[PDB]
């Protein structure tokens, strides 16, 4: 009997990130927002950064401002908020120090510890009601070592 | 380096609904059937409703009558059972009090207390293997407030 | 209001397998691959075999020897690594008995004990460094009982 | 060259009713509340659970046996009340009533066991325009419940 | 102005073989059955596992050391016997062996450790045909094991 | 036909600050760490926490009351010493600073409460080229932290 997977990865060997448990991170992500609260629920998840050097800093940016534009009309973007390790991402680029990171303290040679990672997303005139609809937009993630 | 992630969400400012945990709702499940016991194991979630006013009741109804259909032929469609916070739902619509719903007992304001979902289905004569391949189909959810 | 699941389902009823907490196995997995240790982390899952026979004896191949191919060069493909129940497997067949699964041992009639199913994948020239990109590919299942 | 574990195996056995988790794992036989002095309450305790009967048709009572409250272990005089919930109502001394239509006992699995249901346990200060006095505090939720006939 | 937080640490350490649970955590040292009244039977407790030996090439023999039961706690007369299974295997007072093969050593992690094996511990009542008295229970699973030479 | 379920609830209050975990739970009072015969180490323990304060603009000092140990609980000059981790420092009884911007207030939850950090309890042998003896241990990780002014 015949039962069909696809199996997929994503190859970097330099540097790559992926979920504390080991596994990739998702490609994709839904958030969702409440009526009662008015607010977005957040996304949390815990990553280890893999790497070759430990010995290099780490600078974190967006390649550009995330954003949920309505899909039946782009005049209508809600703000998307990023935050990595205690420390809230943008363009403005965050440097992030090896031994603030606490490679020794965790794990086979390389990895780090686990530093938190938060998505979410507020309505521009914070406090009234977003309109209705489907949105979407790619948080794109960008950090080099070496500055 | 670049790492890419879809951002998606689903804004509803007069009413909601989440699971428990806060994340979204997914938009597609899959239901599992066993060949030892010739049934399916359900899908069991819990939700918590959002809304702006706790005081209406809420009425629930399928958008029509929920069917999983052979997706290389139309004319074998095994039923789908759909059950929210301990009653069966159909297009027969159900009536949910508030009080029933234990508001102030969860929660910041707002938001109820955790429902279950369940989802599942069953051969149309039940007890008699079904036949195999894929099958599809999807189940609406209708429900407002103030009845 | 409206919100909208699909529900799609795999039926089959001489033999199945499930995950052992009775949801559906998926349909794809992401791999992760470690720049720091140089290897993928794999992905174990338990199941339950089910089935309308207990007694037969149940053979276990791929219906073809697995790999992630580059998605944009296909002469660069990375081998997969599968094991079920403690053995390796590949199209070499693999014979699983029944008194061997723990059949009574488990659950409602017919159904066996929970075994290990893991999917991984090494380069090829395991040691150096694989080339950077998307990989993908269909690891296939094949399963029969009579031998 | 003897290498043993031991597992210590034990059971409530009730016949008539019990509560179980919706997982089928039985219930903690105690629950540790963490409190924060940054919003100044205490993170309630929440599980998913469902009455196993012997009996469907029958209506189902619930109440504690004593008002609950966390107390000062080195000061019995420093309590803070205890709040549970079960199935969106509030829990008392005061009996609540669930009649045997609302649990959703066809909606759900084997015969006689119920819909899921959320149980809360949380606690507060007493006046919530103050705080706590530091130090632990224990206290008992003693569940208290009869089916009928 | 001293805050302070106690964590307790212990570990049963064997150097030869050791069973621990599949995700590197450390077996319970006790385990709560729930019974339904509804469907008169008990819930058995399920954890994926994988022996750790030092030498993967040996044989693995495991056994109870004494059949298990529930055994009710305010009368000693009043037993319920524990159903105890692993790697697929029902587990007695009668030895088992698991051929370093059939373990899974090399589809697995590191060297020395197996692959993932299931270990049940349920119990039930004496005549299925009747249900047991209300109480508490409580009982010892015992678990055996050498590789051996 | 009187059906009762306990449960003992107990809370750990400090108004000051307490580091909870990341979901809100408590920190566990006991952890069991599990020892490998195969790969010849401890599995550590790790859990996501977050400091709760009343006051976020103050620094965070971390420090162990006494270095801890694993000691053989039947022959107590058996010790293997115990590491601590939290939010990517090793901890001791040498105290850690931990500036409150470099906690990451501000990108999470509530007023006063903190980004995810990473608490790690493992042990190890005193000499690696060597095992330790069979038998159980046990343990004290205290933990000490003020705030500041
Ligand atoms: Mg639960
Ligand atoms: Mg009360
Ligand atoms: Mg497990
Ligand atoms: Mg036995
Ligand atoms: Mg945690
Ligand atoms: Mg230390």
């Amino acid at each position: 009997h015949e039962k069909n997977i696809t199996v997929t990865a994503s190859v970097d060997p330099v540097i790559d990130l992926l979920q504390a448990d080991g596994n990739a991170l998702p490609s994709a992500v839904k958030l969702a927002y409440s009526p009662a609260s008015k607010t977005f629920e957040s996304y949390r998840v815990m990553t280890q950064v893999h790497t070759n050097d430990a010995t290099k800093k780490v600078i974190v940016k967006l390649a550009d401002t995330p954003q949920l534009t309505d899909v039946l009309n782009s005049t209508v973007q809600m703000p998307i908020s990023v935050s990595w390790g205690g420390q809230v991402l943008s363009t403005t680029a965050k440097e992030f120090e090896a031994a603030a990171l606490g490679y020794s303290a965790s794990g086979v040679n390389g990895v780090s510890s686990s530093q938190e990672l938060v998505i979410s997303a507020a309505p521009k005139t914070a406090g009234t009601a977003p309109t209705a609809g489907n949105y979407s937009g790619v948080v794109s993630l960008v950090m080099t070592l070496g500055s």
